[PDB]
């Protein structure tokens, strides 16, 4: 169907496994050599990309004007692949959504889609201790490694996975007007 199509090429184009410290986690390239990754992974000056060391060129840590946390880490990599831009993708405004679908990619998760229907956004979840702002909400039982793992609806790529509580799963939004890339 239309959806799996559209979370199947942006698997197949626009991500990668990363890893940290912490684990491997789902990662979305967003245009050159730009991405995202929760900022709980804890990114440091070097990260595995589908196990290559990658030099970390940037890590930005994303905070809204109220400086607090949007769990939303961008990184910056040293490798001659280039992603597809799929800056077009992205809302430019917080919204809400019908059938979602969350793409996930590890070795612990290869390959797993998981269709988690309606999708509402929030502006508030305390995420581990962390106050956190934009939030979506899908009420679907995600686990521990899915984190990274892309939202999306026909059309566009809403979110990144950032964690649960056993019955809901949560993302964090994705805004076109991060990658403004206005220095």
């Amino acid at each position: 169907g239309p959806g799996f199509d559209f979370a199947q090429a942006i698997m197949k184009k626009n991500t990668v496994i990363a890893r940290t410290e912490k684990g491997e986690f789902t990662m979305l390239g967003v245009y050159d050599r730009v991405a995202v990754i929760p900022t709980h992974a804890s990114v440091g000056e070097t990260i595995y990309i589908n196990d290559v060391e990658t030099k970390v060129l940037d890590a930005c840590a994303l905070r809204d004007l109220t400086d607090t946390n949007l769990e939303i880490t961008i990184v910056k990599l040293d490798r001659n692949q280039k992603f597809r831009d799929i800056r077009h993708f992205l809302p430019r405004y917080e919204d809400d959504y019908n059938d979602a679908v969350l793409s996930v990619h590890t070795s612990k998760f290869p390959n797993m889609y998981i269709p988690v229907g309606q999708v509402t956004n929030y502006g508030f979840l305390n995420l581990g201790g962390t106050p956190t702002h934009r939030i979506l909400m899908y009420n679907f039982p995600t686990r521990a490694g899915q984190a990274g793992g892309v939202v999306t609806t026909t059309g566009k790529v809403i979110g990144i996975h950032v964690g649960g509580n056993g019955a809901q799963g949560f993302a964090a939004m994705l805004l076109h007007s991060y990658f403004s890339d206005t220095q």
